[PDB]
C-alpha cells in the first residue's frame, strides 16, 4: 500500500504561499508592532510579495499568509522549519495551500 520508490513532495499546485499557524498573540494595541515582527523575520525567507494579517473569529489572529516570488521559500520553509517553537504557544506550523485532503484516486 505505501508507494515507497516514488516519494511524494508536500510541495503541489501553489507551493509560493505559506500557511503559518498560530502566531503571535495579541495584548491591548500591542499587535501593532506584532504585525511587523512578520515582515521583520519573514524576509529571511526571501521578498515579501504579499503579507495578509487577518484575525480569527473577530479575535486574536491565529494564522497569516505570505506570498513570495523568490527561491522556492516555502519549499525550504516547510522542509526546514515547521512548527517551530517560540515560546509559550506561538509555534509557527508552516505548509502550503494544499489544505484539499483529496488524493487522486
Amino acid at each position: 500500500g505505501d508507494v515507497l520508490k516514488d516519494r511524494p513532495q508536500e510541495a503541489d499546485g501553489i507551493d509560493s504561499v505559506i500557511v503559518v499557524d498560530n502566531v503571535p498573540q495579541v495584548g491591548p494595541d500591542r499587535l501593532e508592532k506584532l504585525k511587523n515582527v512578520i515582515h521583520k523575520i519573514f524576509s529571511k525567507f526571501g521578498k515579501i510579495t504579499n503579507d495578509f494579517y487577518p484575525e480569527e473569529d473577530g479575535k486574536t489572529k491565529g494564522y497569516i499568509f505570505l506570498e513570495y516570488a523568490s527561491p522556492a521559500h516555502a519549499v525550504d520553509a516547510v522542509k526546514n522549519a515547521d512548527g517551530y517553537k517560540l515560546d509559550k504557544q506561538h509555534t509557527f506550523r508552516v505548509n502550503l495551500f494544499t489544505d484539499f485532503d483529496k488524493y487522486m484516486t
